[PDB]
């Protein structure tokens, strides 16, 4: 049965294995879709699940993973500080979390955005790195942290974050340059959301004939069929980017599941779109980034 063990993984900079392939709540706007959202990913072979304070679905996800019959030891459970009530601090938001969630700990904690903390940036680093030393989270890191947020951060961290999750693709390739190599740097890892943007938000764009072509390459070479949807997701797969996917469709979910051992791109596919994306410039979500 699939785990975090039996699947396609990216090491942290904490040593732990965060798996590649993930599925979020996201926006979902009902509960009820979003716990059955949920049990369709985990049923499927999905082994990392990413959810948020801030759009009230982690008790669905809780729900979901209590009733899906798969031990949460299998599981990668991600979530996300919102901003901290007022009266509270960050461990009282993690508490609620858990509570929601039904759990001891989460794999993950991570800021979602530098925007709900200007001012209190270093304060609530520190509190998070006190929580992975309480035990209430195990890794911690950030999302949605430009350069110059990081930097903040870091000053006087004891911990550098393991990851920032952020809005990657193809439409933001370029623009997204400078963070990519100043977390090489520090070995942050990235997470991708929105990577397919390109062919469900901007069909028509730039890069829809390279996918095209390299997707009857990948097809070929594997002998089945592949979308260029799948081939968006391989290409995260080539940079070592794990994959944070939101369709519900049982259909799109088996198809994800394929693209961790489907074959890998080659360097002239990859570059290729990274040159193909780098003709245009859509940042759909975090628009401070602009």
């Amino acid at each position: 049965s699939r785990s975090i063990m039996s699947s396609l993984s990216i090491t942290l900079n904490d040593g732990s294995k965060i798996p590649w392939l993930g599925f979020g709540t996201g926006t979902a706007l009902y509960t009820k879709d979003a716990e059955q959202d949920v049990l369709r990913a985990i049923a499927n072979g999905i082994v990392h699940l990413d959810g948020a304070q801030v759009y009230g679905n982690e008790d669905s996800l809780g729900a979901a993973i209590a009733a899906s019959g798969k031990p949460r030891q299998s599981l990668y459970v991600t979530t996300k500080l919102a901003a901290v009530p007022a009266g509270q601090n960050v461990r009282d938001t993690l508490v609620t979390s858990l509570k929601k969630l039904k759990l001891q700990y989460v794999d993950l904690f991570l800021i979602h955005t530098p925007e709900q903390h200007q001012g209190n940036l270093k304060s609530v680093w520190k509190q998070v790195e006190e929580l992975q030393k309480e035990g209430l989270a195990k890794s911690i890191g950030v999302s949605n942290f430009r350069v110059q947020d990081l930097e903040e951060i870091l000053d006087g961290a004891s911990v550098v974050p393991a990851v920032n999750q952020i809005e990657y693709h193809p439409y933001v390739f370029k623009a997204d340059q400078p963070v990519i190599e100043y977390m090489k740097k520090k070995n942050i890892v990235p997470t991708s959301y929105g990577g397919l943007t390109p062919i469900v938000r901007f069909k028509g764009g730039p890069v829809d004939p390279v996918l095209a072509s390299i997707a009857s390459r990948v097809g070929t070479t594997a002998g089945q069929s592949v979308s260029e949807g799948q081939v968006l997701q391989l290409w995260l797969r080539a940079k070592g980017i794990p994959a944070i996917t939101t369709s519900s469709k049982e259909e799109r979910i088996k198809e994800y599941l394929a693209t961790e051992t489907l074959p890998g791109l080659t360097p002239a596919e990859v570059q290729a779109i990274d040159e193909a994306g780098s003709k245009a410039h859509h940042r759909v979500f975090s628009k401070f980034w602009d």
